[PDB]
């Protein structure tokens, strides 16, 4: 099913995921679409940061929902 991801650069992404996807795999699907290393990604939904040990359905995320993405300060 299809969701959205928004980033503070002003860009929006849409992508295809399963409700059983665990969040570090969603970070890896974002790495495949936009190049961003998973260790620099912070993913936010509904007033919290996400933990990668749980799935989109554990967070009650469904089609047409939006994730917010923030970049950490260090790399290279």
């Amino acid at each position: 099913m299809q969701i959205f991801v928004k980033t503070l650069t002003g860009k929006t992404i849409t992508l295809e995921v399963e409700p059983s996807d665990t969040i570090e795999n969603v970070k890896a699907k974002i790495q495949d679409k936009e190049g961003i290393p998973p260790d620099q990604q912070r993913l936010i939904f509904a007033g919290k940061q996400l933990e990668d040990g749980r799935t989109l359905s554990d967070y009650n995320i469904q089609k047409e929902s939006t994730l917010h993405l923030v970049l950490r300060l260090r790399g290279g």
